[PDB]
């Protein structure tokens, strides 16, 4: 016995992503780099969780063992702790780790051990902290290759983490259609989450039928949901650009009633440059407006 998904999912709310953080290639060569004090004025604005990805890519070895710097582990465990210490369900993962995706055969070995010693650092962790395999899992990869990584990282992750949640791709969604798995890894401890993803990006967002159009993914998920006994997460929405101020604000409020109603949780996007941000990491000031769109 321990805390199963659908009691995850409502303790994580709404939350926020620590956006081109520890994702970008070296930490800190995009946005601010992770400062304890985020984490205090996250925990001041409302937020009940927070994603936190992350490119393992420059910080493991290129070639077998493929480990993963020690002194770069240390560093996503003081910002895990510092996240976990104040409360909020968080959440790491592979981001940006496209690599893999150029090569499936020839790189699912270093996408295990890189995996593996995620697994092993963190496995005494607060149930509070989620596994997120792999950030946009769809997209430059087979549906069968999708379906071979989750399972084989997932069973990595279970020999030393028998029962914490792993969040894994439930589809994706787009103005013209929405796409769920069928396939689902027999585990009593999963998550499912979605993104937006357009197959054929070779307008601007927030109008009427947008928002029609997000209803209807969000019913479709939700049925979903219902038939796969799986919880949903939307891990970064509002990544879109908006025609004015008016319509941006509209937008989050939109977005996160319909999610929250649904029993989704989810965590909002925020790039920390002030440009899809709501948290200025300089003046430790929010966008109070969006904020108050959210809760
Ligand atoms: O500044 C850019 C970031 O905003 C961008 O972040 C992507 C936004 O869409 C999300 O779905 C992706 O997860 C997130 O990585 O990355 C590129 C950077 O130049």
């Amino acid at each position: 016995k321990a805390v199963d998904p659908f009691e995850m999912v409502r303790k994580m709310g709404m939350g926020t992503n620590l956006g081109n953080t520890l994702e970008a290639p070296y930490e800190g060569s995009w946005s601010k780099s992770a400062m304890e004090y985020y984490f205090d004025d996250f925990k001041a604005a409302g937020y009940k969780n927070v994603r936190i990805p992350v490119r393992w890519d420059n910080h493991t070895m290129r070639t077998y063992p493929y480990t993963i710097d020690k002194a770069f582990l240390d560093r996503v465990e003081q910002v895990v702790d510092w996240s976990l210490s104040r409360g909020f369900v968080t959440i790491i993962n592979s981001h940006h780790d496209d690599w893999i995706k150029e090569d499936y055969n020839g790189n699912i070995e270093r996408f295990e051990k890189i995996w593996e010693q995620i697994a092993e650092r963190f496995k005494n962790k607060s149930e509070n902290l989620l596994f997120e395999i792999m950030n946009e899992p769809f997209g430059n990869i087979t549906d069968e290759q999708i379906d071979d990584m989750n399972s084989r990282i997932l069973k990595i992750i279970r020999k030393t983490n028998p029962t914490r949640i792993v969040i894994i791709g439930g589809g994706y969604w787009n103005s013209y259609n929405t796409l769920v798995n069928i396939k689902i890894p027999d585990d009593p401890y999963l998550i499912g989450t979605f993104h937006y993803y357009d197959p054929y990006e070779f307008g601007t967002w927030g109008t009427q039928e947008d928002m029609d159009t997000v209803v209807r993914v969000f019913d479709f998920v939700k049925s979903w949901s219902d038939r796969n006994n799986i919880p949903v997460y939307f891990g970064a929405f509002a990544v879109m650009a908006y025609a004015d101020r008016t319509s941006r604000v509209k937008w989050y409020d939109f977005i996160s009633d319909a999610a929250l109603e649904r029993g989704f949780a989810c965590s909002v996007w925020d790039n920390g440059v002030f440009d899809m941000a709501i948290y200025n990491r300089d003046t430790r000031t929010f966008d109070t407006e969006i904020l108050n769109a959210l809760f």
